[PDB]
């Protein structure tokens, strides 16, 4: 397991435009396209992502390469980002896939606000920060997803992407 099969798991992989869980446009592999609800919207920011005029459809290579800058794009944030740049820096390999998949789905803004589990997580008391992550719109409205990657917080273990 990597990073990069740990999202591939979590988000699919769709070649067509597609709502997400939240209703947004999104394509491949968890590319949200814009919160607009205008499906040309969407397309727009689809042939602009890509660099051709698409029919809302992308090829398989195409998926990929949004999805590598995506990846790309979540480290980068978590880096320039004072908040979660020290936590990330504090985490062994396993827990920092963990961060980087928060931050590939609700953005660097969001995780960043998430103050006491932040603190909790650098202070290694993996246990209690799995418990407060819990108390959380993100693990309310995707609650299998939201157990997978705080069991990754919790253990350092990619036991909760094994078996699937
Ligand atoms: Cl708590
Ligand atoms: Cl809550
Ligand atoms: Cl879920
Ligand atoms: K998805």
């Amino acid at each position: 397991m990597n990073i990069f099969e740990m999202l591939r798991c979590d988000e699919g992989l769709r070649l067509k435009i597609y709502k997400d869980t939240e209703g947004y446009y999104t394509i491949g592999i968890g590319h949200l396209l814009t919160k607009s609800p205008s499906l040309n919207a969407a397309k727009s920011e689809l042939d602009k992502a890509i660099g051709r005029n698409t029919n809302g459809v992308i090829t398989k290579d195409e998926a990929e390469k949004l999805f590598n800058q995506d990846v790309d794009a979540a480290v980068r944030g978590i880096l320039r980002n004072a908040k979660l740049k020290p936590v990330y820096d504090s985490l062994d390999a396993v827990r920092r896939a963990a961060l980087i998949n928060m931050v590939f789905q609700m953005g660097e803004t969001g995780v960043a606000g998430f103050t006491n589990s932040l603190r909790m997580l650098q202070q290694k008391r993996w246990d209690e920060a799995a418990c407060n992550l819990a108390k959380s719109r993100w693990y309310n409205q995707t609650p299998n997803r939201a157990k997978r990657v705080i069991t990754t917080f919790r253990t350092g273990t990619w036991d909760a992407y094994k078996n699937l």
